[PDB]
DNA sequence: GCCATTTTCGCGGCTATTTTTTTACTCCCAAAGTTCCGCTATCAGTTAGTAAAAT
């Protein structure tokens, strides 16, 4: 029962966490764009430096 | 659901001989793996010397 408990606290912890981390990238991914923007032309394409 | 019209896809001669191209850009540090010089030590090859043999 008690390590039962314990790994649904901590999967349920894990997920809320990625949760907000994902909302905080998709957030952002307009940021990265906005920097990739400056380094084309270098021998990578834009989507590897958007990556 | 067949009849026509628009959209891709692939093609357009053979041999020679003369000749390179070119934009775009942080830094620092600590930790780790690699190299370059120097020394050692062993083995194998080469060479000098001397005895053994033959004339």
């Amino acid at each position: 029962e008690r390590i039962k408990d314990i790994s649904h606290r901590m999967s349920i912890g894990e997920a809320k966490a990625r949760r907000a981390k994902k909302e905080m990238v998709e957030a952002n991914l307009r940021l990265v764009i906005s920097i990739a923007k400056k380094y084309t032309n270098r021998g990578l394409q834009f989507l590897d430096l958007i990556q």
